[PDB]
């Protein structure tokens, strides 16, 4: 097909690349961020926008929306996990 | 401050800076090969998201997908 040969389906690889690297980097460390934390169904809203709050206090940039996007998603999941 | 969650969004801030400095200069690169345009941007995002997902899918993939579209939009809106 013409879709890899493409331009498009190149970055579309590479972003395949660092997407996993993102993954890789970051996902057990957000686990252990939030098992510090305990967040429940009770107190995610609050924890996540003080947490929101503070991390663009001294700015904001592409990367730190995507770690809080992330840092969200698996925060919804202990959440999940945990209420289950 | 004095709070955990000022804590946390403090580590929050090191590793979307990380984030930031790891990658941009790729997503760059990426940009300059694909010379997205106003008429063309939604088709491009649209065709990068479908080869990234073909290999499979996790929240590191969605969102270094949409990291780069912004990266796209903005890239669209300060040469034009
Ligand atoms: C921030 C949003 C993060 C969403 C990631 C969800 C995800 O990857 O689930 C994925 C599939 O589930 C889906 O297919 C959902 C796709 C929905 C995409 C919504 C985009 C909205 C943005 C506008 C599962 O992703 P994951 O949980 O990272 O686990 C995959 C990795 N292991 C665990 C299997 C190894
Ligand atoms: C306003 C002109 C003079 C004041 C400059 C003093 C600041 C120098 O140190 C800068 C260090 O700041 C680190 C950022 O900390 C958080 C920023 O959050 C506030 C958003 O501006
Ligand atoms: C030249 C005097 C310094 C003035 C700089 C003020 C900057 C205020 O905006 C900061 C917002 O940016 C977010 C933090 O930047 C992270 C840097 O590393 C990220 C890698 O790209
Ligand atoms: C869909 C989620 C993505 C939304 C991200 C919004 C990011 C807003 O940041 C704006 C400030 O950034 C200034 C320029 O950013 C790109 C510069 O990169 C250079 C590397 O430091
Ligand atoms: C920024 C967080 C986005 C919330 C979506 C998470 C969905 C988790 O539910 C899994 C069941």
């Amino acid at each position: 097909g013409p879709l890899g040969s493409s331009t498009m389906g190149q970055v579309g690889r590479q972003l395949a690349i660092i997407g996993d690297d993102i993954n890789r980097r970051y996902d057990s460390e957000f686990q252990t961020m939030l098992q510090h934390l305990q967040p429940t169904a009770e107190n995610a809203y609050e924890y996540f926008t003080k947490i929101a709050t503070s991390l663009f206090e001294s700015g904001i940039n592409w990367g730190r929306v995507v770690a809080l996007l992330g840092f969200g998603y698996r925060l919804a999941l202990h959440v999940y996990q945990h209420g289950l």
